[PDB]
């Protein structure tokens, strides 16, 4: 079960989560990776801001060795944190996450987002009131360095993630482009379909990869503990019954139906052996309508702060 993408390789339509809150221990990433690749995930996303790439990779190279997989099996995906936007930061950033995850190229790299922020050693440098610094970097610039590193084989192909229909278009018109991007990895699921999104990439041949597919981490430092939680959603629920699966089942073959790549992040082994099992039913025609009804235009990620990016994706 794969997609082809527009530079001719192929991405596994369901792909494992990896980012967990710094409170979850970096052994942990290294555990449920190994039962992932065990229950049958061969994609697996991950990013330099996930500080967990050492432990994936470990994971990966654990189950090569003892024969499960070969690394051609395995789709990895890793980002380009956006302190390292400057085009001159961009190769020693993926060289970096390749030397941790002890790889040689990563499957996929992506601009993790196009809200730049100074270059340096943290994370999310902060200025002497507190506030997280932002840079200015034109992104074709970024993704020109991006070019540069799949015709390097470090990243057998190049994407983006969090940009919108504008900023995906300011990368496709650029003079010169050489590879367009092959994937968006963006928020989506029934409260925030993208379905407008969806389409504009269909017509441009770049696939809309899902992220907080189930509905988010609910992590309290980005989303509104008051949101609507994603998994009780009636609808979903009843869904679920019908079809007798989860609702997490429910939620990602919803994606994979509308010809989405979906992502799911589970650190428990049973739920992550439950994801797979999204390839054993179908949605009917009128299940996937009614799903696209639930659209609420709501982005669990919120942030008062980069809101007021000048490339703050949601307008
Ligand atoms: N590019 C970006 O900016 C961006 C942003 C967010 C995420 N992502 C990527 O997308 C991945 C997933 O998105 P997400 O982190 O927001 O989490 P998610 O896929 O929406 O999953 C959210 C929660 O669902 C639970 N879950 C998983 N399977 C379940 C099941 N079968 N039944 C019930 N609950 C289930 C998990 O809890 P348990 O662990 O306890 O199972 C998880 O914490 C991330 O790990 C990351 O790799 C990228
Ligand atoms: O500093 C940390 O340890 C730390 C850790 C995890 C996440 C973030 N924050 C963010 C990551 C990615 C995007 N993003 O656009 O992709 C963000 C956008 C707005 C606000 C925060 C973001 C910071
Ligand atoms: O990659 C992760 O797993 C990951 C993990 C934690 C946080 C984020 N954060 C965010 C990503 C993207 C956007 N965004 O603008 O699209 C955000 C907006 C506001 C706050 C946080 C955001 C991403």
């Amino acid at each position: 079960q794969c997609v082809k993408l527009n530079d001719g390789h192929f991405m596994p339509v369901l792909g494992f989560g990896t980012y967990a809150p710094p409170e979850v221990p970096r052994s942990k990433a290294l555990e449920v990776t190994k039962l992932a690749i065990e229950a049958g995930f061969r994609h697996i996303d991950s990013a330099h801001l996930y500080n967990n790439e050492e432990q994936v990779g470990l994971a990966i190279r654990s189950k090569i060795a003892d024969g499960s997989v070969k690394r051609e099996d395995i789709f990895y995906t890793s980002k380009l944190w956006s302190t390292f936007h400057r085009p001159e930061l961009v190769r020693p950033a993926l060289e970096n996450s390749l030397k941790k995850a002890q790889l040689d190229y990563v499957d996929l790299y992506l601009i993790h987002s196009p809200m730049s922020l100074k270059p340096g050693e943290e994370l999310s440098p902060t200025d002497e009131n507190g506030k997280v610094i932002f840079d200015i970097v034109d992104l074709c610039t970024t993704w020109e360095a991006m070019e540069k590193c799949k015709d390097a084989g470090l990243a057998k192909s190049i994407g983006v993630s969090n940009f919108n229909r504008r900023q995906l278009e300011m990368i496709l018109n650029k003079p010169g482009l050489k590879y367009k991007p092959v994937c968006n990895q963006v928020e989506c699921h029934p409260y925030f379909n993208r379905s407008k999104l969806l389409d504009f990439c269909k017509s441009k041949d770049i696939v809309l990869v899902a992220y907080s597919a189930l509905g988010s981490q609910r992590d309290k430092r980005w989303v509104d503990p008051n949101s609507p939680v994603l998994l009780e959603d009636p609808v979903l629920c009843a869904l679920a019954k019908k079809h007798k699966r989860t609702p997490a089942l429910i939620a990602l073959r919803y994606q994979l139906q509308r010809g989405v790549v979906v992502l799911a992040k589970s650190y428990n082994e049973q739920r992550i052996r439950q994801n797979v099992q999204v390839f054993e039913f179908q949605l009917t025609a009128e299940d996937m309508k009614a799903i696209d009804g639930l659209d609420r235009n709501l982005h669990y990620f919120n942030s008062d702060s980069f809101a007021s990016h000048p490339n703050y994706p949601y307008s």
